[PDB]
């Protein structure tokens, strides 16, 4: 397995056209995933499953800037499962992030940070085991 949190450096940062995808498996009785696509200290696009806020499941995006967190946008179909594997595939498209679960379609996320090519490190995070980590311009 790969070491959590892992550190996928992202050459000239992001652009449309770039599909990022994580392999793992959740931990049993896990709390959380992140993923933090980050442009230095900020942080473009954090995508974060919670397992357990308030007895309820939820996916938490957000923007850091200037060590802010921004207005969060909430999707409420959870698609991952404690104990099984998953497929996360961010497609980068030139109004957002699109993100899809195991084949499955899941949310949008709209650009907030402009400077796409400067969003350069992606950090995966949390309670998974992470097989793999990789990019490809589709
Ligand atoms: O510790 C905290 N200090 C804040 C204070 O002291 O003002 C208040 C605050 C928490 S926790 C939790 C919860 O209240 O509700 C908030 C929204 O109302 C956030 O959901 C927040 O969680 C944070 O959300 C971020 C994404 O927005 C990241 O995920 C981050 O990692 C995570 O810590
Ligand atoms: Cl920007």
């Amino acid at each position: 397995m790969l070491i959590v949190p892992y550190n996928l450096p992202l050459p000239g940062g992001v652009v449309p056209r770039m599909l990022i995808t994580i392999l793992g498996t959740v931990k049993p009785n896990a709390n959380r995933i992140a993923l933090d696509f980050q442009r230095g200290n900020d942080v473009a696009f954090h995508f974060n499953p919670r397992f357990n806020e308030n007895n309820r499941r939820v996916i938490v995006c957000n923007t850091k800037l200037d060590n802010n967190w921004g207005r969060e946008e909430r999707q409420s179909v959870f698609p991952f499962e404690s104990g099984k594997p998953f497929k996360i595939q961010v497609l980068v498209e030139p109004d957002h992030f699109k993100v899809a679960v195991n084949d499955a379609h899941l949310l949008q996320y709209n650009h907030r940070v402009k400077k796409l090519n400067e969003i350069s490190k992606l950090g995966i995070s949390g309670d998974i085991d992470l097989t793999s980590a990789s990019y490809t311009m589709i």
